[PDB]
């Protein structure tokens, strides 16, 4: 049986979902928020955030249903949700308000763009931006996985105003993504995903084990330094639980894989992948794009490495073991591997240890 | 991977029988357990006391011959540099669970030290036979061993509140937590011929393990949905939910070393019942005095437990006893929904 609060039990009715899909989305949204934000004080903001995480979950599953251009419009209901009102309840009167409005809209925009019928030019530029540098992969994946959004929401649901610096958010995202992308590796590869750190860094277990161990070690140093503050614990709770959801949430396949993690041949998500089978402009969406994404989507073709292998159209069918975007050259792949292996110096700098 | 813990504990357990590597592994392991089990707290003083109590628990697991079990509950006494009874008073004194938690702590460390003596004591054999006598008894004794109700009570105390769970809430929570934890620790426990694993008794087929892990986790999500708005509710949730997850979150476990995977297959005068009975909680006092006439005679018992492939080190249940255990674990939903006040 799936469980979630009565408050949300009638959400997402009459939106194009089966009763099975709808109850799975609501349970997933609730579990994600409980796992990522276990400590809260404000129930009204907590439920608003659960509802926004439900819409995010719909955007990932069936993005065609979500009117991206209405998410930030006051008075507008998207699949029954007053999205801008929920964002205002959560973030209005905090220092991160205007930035989190663009973070939310930008995340859902590219979730919808990636499910689309045919590759848009926004999609193609995103696919090439994330392959263009490791720091740009981490910033854009941060938005895609809602890392800094969850951290700020966690602080807001404790009735405090987030005061992390830009470099603290970048350190937190690099730790969380390095862990999460490692555990999701086999699901993401079986689905020929573009948004996985190891699509660019390399598929060898030895690299993954090494940088996982370093990120978890830095996270334990961060936890030891920050655990006496509510804001500190709000960031720790979110980052630490990112990989653990593979075991804690009923959306993942821990039980169905024989109580295993990291074994692709017993995996229910990999076996599902194996068994399986009107154009938004930069102009129309720029109001909602955060600055790093705007620059990411306008990087000149010529200022990117010309040795890496791009294509006209990404997606379509691929062999077992292949991810779905830009294939880095040896020099670029060496650049990424070296950036990730250097995390400890960069982060002890960025986090103020 | 360097080890991290607070400065308040960094020079504990100095020059008292641990190697230098052992001592820092113990302090880091205690800190990591307490941070995973009790993520939400308000009282730093109580928190460090509990971390130090966990460090001593960790010495008893590893090196129980260093630990003077009979001085744990004695005012004024230092064990390995810790004023154990002062630490337990800082954490629990003036709560409704004070006396129960002194006994819960001492009873845990007593059997951790008994399990590693060179010679099996009488007391150790009676524990090994008691934990195999009924599934409800397995869960209560494993609760103390794993410190499930002690951690839940400590979590509430570290939020400056008075634990007010009922006996039957503690029993449901222990059943949920142990069913999950013993499942994830299954292969490690089997490799060490452990006695304290639910599946040593229920059986070793993966299908039973999957099914009852799915139910326990589903119950825990219903409990979390019902209780997540109070500090006491979250204190319980956080401990139970994180029990299986420490296999990924703690450096003590082998997630990384295993390829980012879970699941991959007479120095000593003997203690007597009478010398330790003051420190035992009621159910353990009773379990250690059960006549083996009142136990199932068809189960396979031994004169001496231990020695030795893919075998646990205690009582081997008979087919009928195994069926009783499996039925009990598979009936958890109804028992738990009743004990937890969902109906
Ligand atoms: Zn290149
Ligand atoms: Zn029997």
């Amino acid at each position: 049986q799936l469980h979630y609060p009565k408050e949300i039990e009638n959400d997402l009715m009459n939106c194009g979902l089966t009763e099975k899909e709808r109850v799975e989305i609501l349970a997933t949204a609730w579990e994600y928020v409980r796992c990522g934000v276990p400590e809260f004080t404000n129930w009204e903001k907590y439920i608003a955030f659960v509802r926004l995480t439900a819409l995010t979950t719909v955007a990932e599953y069936r993005g065609k249903l979500v009117d991206i251009d209405r998410l930030l419009t006051p008075g507008e209901y998207v699949l029954g949700y007053p999205v801008r009102e929920l964002l205002d309840t959560l973030f209005a009167g905090t220092s991160v308000y205007e930035a989190m409005l663009q973070e939310y809209a930008s995340c859902l925009l590219f979730m919808a763009e990636k499910t689309r019928d045919h590759q848009s030019d926004l999609c193609k530029k995103y696919i090439e931006a994330i392959a263009s540098s490791p720091s740009r992969y981490y910033r854009l994946r941060d938005c895609d996985a809602q890392v800094r959004l969850f951290i700020a929401a966690a602080v807001a649901c404790n009735d405090l105003d987030p005061d992390f610096t830009e470099m603290e958010y970048q350190a937190m995202a690099e730790i969380g993504i390095t862990l999460y992308d490692a555990v999701a590796f086999y699901k993401h590869r079986a689905e020929a995903e573009v948004s996985n750190l190891y699509a660019y860094c390399g598929q060898d277990l030895e690299f993954r084990q090494e940088v996982y161990q370093t990120a978890r070690s830095t996270l334990w140093a961060l936890e030891t330094m920050w655990c006496k503050t509510v804001q500190g614990r709000s960031a720790i709770n979110l980052l630490k639980n990112l990989p653990l959801i593979h075991m804690s949430m009923r959306r993942y396949r821990f039980v169905e894989d024989g109580l295993t993690i990291g074994k692709p041949e017993t995996s229910a998500v990999v076996r599902a992948a194996r068994n399986h089978v009107m154009e938004r402009s930069f102009e129309s969406v720029q109001y909602m794009l955060y600055p790093e994404l705007k620059e990411a989507l306008q990087l000149p073709i010529t200022e990117m490495c010309q040795k890496c292998t791009r294509r006209e159209v990404y997606g379509g069918v691929s062999e077992e073991g292949q991810f779905g975007g830009v294939v880095l050259c040896k020099d670029s792949q060496e650049e990424w591997r070296h950036y990730v292996r250097s995390s400890e110096s960069r982060h002890l700098d960025w986090l103020g240890f």
